[PDB]
């Protein structure tokens, strides 16, 4: 890293499996935190930030590997993060490491390239969000293409109220190897892993972790 610091911030105690987890647009892992109140002394939950480097994948895989020297590994994202954590995973297992499973909350595949989407100084400004600009330009010009051999588990909004047919064909089936499931979660997209839907989306991952 940039400055010897990391990348990832470990949200409750330690114990059970590690769940490797990677944000929204918004960036930064912080985001995990209502999900990892709701494992706490279930599953470790780590939220990763965007790494705005290149180098990016390499450093995830790296940083995993520092925490968890064995697998096999589980990862999760959430949202923009379901797109990023998914190159992660077959970097992961280009090098020959077992991801045994993928957790997918409301992300959908990612299949073309599109255009990019205060109490601050306008030079505080732009260097706060600078993290969710990169991350911006970066999940614009993703492609996620093929398959994994990890197990995909999908979870899906509970509320959806403007469901195209193009996005139901963007949920994962035609990229998972082996083992694909899929799982009708709690709230509207944006709610799914905040106030009182987190614990009941966390119940999901729980059950998927135990049944591993």
């Amino acid at each position: 890293s940039a400055a010897g610091e990391q990348h990832v911030i470990q949200l409750n105690q330690q114990g059970g499996k590690n769940l490797f987890c990677f944000p929204p647009i918004s960036g930064f892992g912080i985001y995990f935190k209502d999900l990892a109140l709701q494992l706490n002394h279930k599953a470790a939950v780590y939220g990763f930030h965007f790494i705005e480097e290149d180098s990016r994948i390499e450093q995830y895989v790296s940083r995993i590997t520092e925490i968890q020297p064995e697998g096999p590994y589980v990862l999760l994202g959430y949202s923009a993060g379901g797109n990023l954590a998914f190159e992660v995973v077959q970097a992961m297992e280009q090098k020959g490491l077992e991801v045994s499973d993928f957790i997918i909350v409301d992300a959908y595949k990612k299949d073309q390239s599109i255009t990019a989407d205060a109490y601050l100084p306008e030079a505080v400004r732009e260097t706060v969000m600078q993290k969710k600009r990169c991350y911006q330009e970066y999940w614009a010009q993703l492609i996620n293409e093929g398959r994994i051999k990890s197990n995909i588990h999908f979870i899906e909004a509970g509320i959806q109220t403007e469901t195209s047919g193009a996005m139901v064909l963007q949920k994962w089936q035609d990229a998972a190897e082996e083992g694909y499931a899929e799982y009708t979660g709690y709230g509207a997209h944006k709610d799914m892993l905040e106030g009182e839907f987190a614990e009941k989306n966390a119940n999901i991952i729980l059950n998927i972790l135990d049944k591993i």
